[PDB]
């Protein structure tokens, strides 16, 4: 028998607001919440979620295999070094169900220094043909864009949770440098489901994916209503209820680190379910650059020995190690 986990949900409109009172009073709830599951639904968030379900299933529906090799990063073409982030993470039939776009700030060009310095983590994103997909690459900048201020206000609430000013984290957060990604996961419904594509936790759940902890400083993610998420607790892992009008969000191992695990980052994982549904995750990203001075927050002078990690470094031995443990995408 498996519960279910408590998962409130938050109105974060505060959050873009000049009601301090209220904004603290939202902050309260995510601290709540994150030393609880680590989950909460961000709820009165202001993006319009229909469109981004329906622009991205016109998309994953009508690209072809011909545009999938063309698109696709460098574990499924060796063709495209530069892909290792970016691109299209293909489906294998019989073998692997999920099928994946991923793209990063709009703002990595050929004229960026980060480009131009060929630093790790940074790659320009590659697009299918905007005769073959009117409007997808409009909509999805324009979409990056829209879910990057959500995440500001999110962060700022983050911030104030812990006793700083609002802008602690959000600082960080910037167009013109962030490692910020889309995800763009089709899951489908299959009829035979490859065995193969079904994998088995110790306690016997048919998963899709593993245990991890989530490589950022938060998540923010959009599913449609088909209910597949597990958060582990003490007393084992508790369903996550779905809610395809709001985001679920979470802390990712950053936030774990600087916090001294005063936040920590829920371990999570994905159930196997015969069902077609989309998992449209935000991974709110640093700069390459950026440091955050770790804290303890249980302790009168909030002192913690822990180290300055860079976010570069974190995020590119964070995506390698995943890979390694959970298989690649
Ligand atoms: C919503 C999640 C559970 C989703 N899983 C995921 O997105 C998983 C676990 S957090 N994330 C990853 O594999 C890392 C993707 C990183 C991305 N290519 C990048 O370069 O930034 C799923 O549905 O599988
Ligand atoms: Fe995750």
């Amino acid at each position: 028998s498996v519960s279910k986990a408590n998962v409130p949900k938050i109105d974060v409109s505060p959050l873009f607001g000049d009601d301090q009172a209220a904004k603290m009073r939202v902050a309260q709830q995510i601290d709540a919440a994150s030393r609880d599951t680590g989950f909460f639904y961000a709820v009165n968030h202001g993006i319009n979620v229909q469109r981004l379900s329906q622009k991205t299933k016109e998309f994953h529906m009508s690209i072809t295999p011909e545009e999938k090799w063309d698109l696709a990063i460098r574990a499924y073409n060796k063709e495209h070094q530069d892909q290792v982030r970016a691109g299209y993470y293909l489906s294998i039939p019989g073998k692997k169900a999920v099928e994946s776009f991923c793209y990063l700030n709009p703002n990595f060009t050929p004229d960026h220094p980060r480009i131009q310095a060929k630093t790790p983590t940074h790659e320009v994103n590659v697009w299918p043909d905007e005769t073959k997909h009117p409007g997808f690459q409009d909509f999805a900048e324009q979409y990056y864009w829209d879910v990057f201020g959500l995440s500001s206000a999110l962060l700022k609430g983050y911030a104030l949770a812990l006793g700083k000013e609002e802008n602690f984290f959000a600082r960080h957060f910037k167009p013109d440098d962030t490692l910020a990604s889309v995800v763009l996961i089709r899951y489908p419904y299959l009829d035979p489901y490859p065995e193969a594509a079904i994998k088995t936790a110790a306690d016997g759940t048919k998963l899709s994916f593993e245990w991890h902890e989530d490589v950022s400083l938060i998540t923010v993610l959009y599913q449609s209503n088909v209910q597949n998420l597990q958060v582990e607790t003490a007393a084992g892992y508790q369903d996550i209820e779905a809610d395809d009008t709001g985001y679920l969000i979470n802390c990712g191992s950053y936030m774990a680190h600087l916090t001294n695990n005063y936040y920590k980052a829920p371990i999570n994982r994905v159930k196997w379910v015969n069902a077609e549904r989309q998992s449209l995750p935000f991974f709110v990203n640093l700069g390459y650059d950026s440091v955050i001075d770790p804290f303890d927050p249980r302790e009168p002078n909030g002192k913690s020995d822990r180290e300055p990690l860079s976010y570069g470094d974190y995020l590119q031995n964070g995506l390698v190690s995943l890979i390694n443990k959970n298989g690649q995408t």
